Formats: C-alpha cells, sequence, structure tokens
C-alpha cells in the first residue's frame, strides 16, 4: 500500500530487479550449457535473457515500449513517452568464455522530456552486483578502458599527447562500471555501437555525477529511428575536459 509518489515497484526498482533476474537466469544458462560450444552458449544466453525481460516488461509495464537488441523493432517506440532500452546480455563473447566476468545486463528507461531517467547495470559473474540510478553514489597519467575486441583507432592519435594506458575489458557495461569503481579513469569507444550498449551505463554514469557524452561532447541521444550510436566518452567529471580537448585537437 502506497506505492510510490507522482508487483509494485518504482521504475528504478524495476530496472534493478529486471537486471538481477536476467543475471540469475544467465548464470543458470552458463552452468547448464557449459563452454564446449561457445556459439551455442552465447545464443542461449541472448535468447533466454531476452525472453525473460520481454515477458516481465509486458506483465509489469504493459503500456511501455521496448527496444531490445534481441527482438525486432516495430518503431512504435518513436511515438511513446516511455521506452525500455535493453541489452539482455552485453558481452556475449565474454559470457561464452570460461572464467570471464566482464559481461553485463543493461536495463534503461527512456522518458520523453520537454532522458534516461532510471537504469540498472548487472554484472552477474561479480556476485550479481547491480548498479542502479537510485543508489549509486556521487591527470598525470590516465587509465582508459577500451574494447578487448574492437578498440577505437582514435586512441592512437590522442596518445601522442596524453599519457594513457589502455585497459582491455569486454562489455560496455563492465567498462562503464569500472569507471564508477575507480578501476579506470575513463571509458572511450568509437567505431560503432547501439543504443542498448550505452543507455543503461549512461544513466548510471550521469546519476553518479560523472560524465557521459559523445566524443564531440554533445549529449547521448536515445530512442532514435536508427538506434546506431557509434561513439562515447564516460569518465570522471574532472577528466572530461582533458579528453574532450584531446579528441577535438586530434581533428582540426
Ligand atoms: N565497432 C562496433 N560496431 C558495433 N558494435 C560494437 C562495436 N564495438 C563494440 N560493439 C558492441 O558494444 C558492446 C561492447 O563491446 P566490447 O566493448 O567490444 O565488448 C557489444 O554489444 C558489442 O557488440
Ligand atoms: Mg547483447
Ligand atoms: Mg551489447
Amino acid at each position: 500500500h502506497h506505492h510510490h509518489h507522482s508487483d509494485d515497484l518504482t521504475d528504478a526498482e524495476l530496472a534493478a530487479d529486471l537486471a538481477a533476474d536476467a543475471g540469475k537466469l544467465l548464470l543458470q544458462v552458463r552452468a547448464e550449457i557449459g563452454f564446449d560450444q561457445p556459439w551455442t552458449l552465447g545464443e542461449a544466453g541472448d535468447r533466454q535473457a531476452n525472453s525473460l525481460l520481454l515477458r516481465r516488461l509486458q506483465a509489469e509495464r504493459p503500456g511501455d515500449a521496448v527496444l531490445s537488441e534481441e527482438a525486432h523493432d516495430d518503431l512504435a517506440r518513436l511515438k511513446s513517452d516511455r521506452v525500455w532500452i535493453i541489452d539482455p546480455l552485453d558481452g556475449t563473447r565474454e559470457f561464452s568464455t570460461p572464467g570471464r566476468d566482464d559481461w553485463a545486463v543493461h536495463i534503461a528507461l527512456w522518458r520523453r522530456s520537454s532522458e534516461i531517467t532510471d537504469a540498472a547495470v548487472a554484472l552477474p559473474a561479480r556476485g550479481n552486483v547491480v548498479y542502479r540510478t537510485d543508489t549509486v553514489t556521487s591527470p598525470g597519467t590516465l587509465r582508459i578502458a577500451v574494447s578487448a575486441t574492437r578498440p577505437p583507432a582514435v586512441l592512437h592519435r590522442i596518445r601522442q599527447t596524453l599519457a594513457i594506458q589502455p585497459v582491455s575489458i569486454g562489455s560496455a557495461g563492465a567498462k562503464a562500471m569500472a569507471v564508477i569503481d575507480g578501476y579506470v579513469d575513463a571509458y572511450l569507444h568509437a567505431g560503432g555501437q547501439w543504443e542498448w550498449d550505452s543507455a543503461a551505463p549512461a544513466g548510471v554514469m550521469l546519476a553518479a555525477g560523472m560524465h557521459a557524452s559523445r566524443l564531440d561532447g554533445s549529449p547521448l541521444r536515445y530512442n532514435q529511428l536508427d538506434p546506431y550510436l557509434p561513439d562515447l566518452l564516460m569518465c570522471r567529471a574532472e577528466v572530461a575536459p582533458i579528453l574532450l580537448g584531446a579528441i577535438a585537437d586530434a581533428w582540426r
């Protein structure tokens, strides 16, 4: 009784519960199927996590649109004021590899403003820790998390002027949460990505009072017709001017 203000969860509570629940299911799938066929393992994780998440979002938020990596996109979301942007399993490659803990579940709520208002990132292999927008708290040399698979070429240019050690990690969620944790100073990506890769990490990053933008400094924009969103910078606030500047100076 008495809900929240303005099966009875706030949007942030639901984001966190969805992320944890999908996390537990993924851990079950990993234990059941095992690692002999990494392709089969990854496919099962993607498909089963997606199924759980879509079932629960229909049951618990039947009026909300959903954009998932693992489902067709009917574009009804473009007319909605409330859109869940989900990556049922981010870092499928890493999930499918024995002993790797750098994979995530991304659950973001986009709300139309006159933008990512609530979000959670689960790292199921790290004790199923769930970072959430409603509980997350607020220069000589830089540690920068980059893709273990497709690191951005632009890094090479900025390293001519800034002392940087790249830290190879799988998953956008894992790299963003390494920034929150203080394991790295920044997460930098370019060369391609999708909205569900960055929406929940961005929500958490901004809620923690940290920086999250495009490489050119402009805001990350979601619920776009084309959900391709190819580059990002997520970092401590104090680090953003240094990196955005170096990126800008790499141009000219
Ligand atoms: N160049 C790229 N184009 C499209 N998607 C990417 C690219 N690099 C990374 N991703 C996606 O971003 C997420 C994290 O990737 P990674 O940081 O490489 O583990 C995964 O969903 C990848 O498929
Ligand atoms: Mg995925
Ligand atoms: Mg992904």
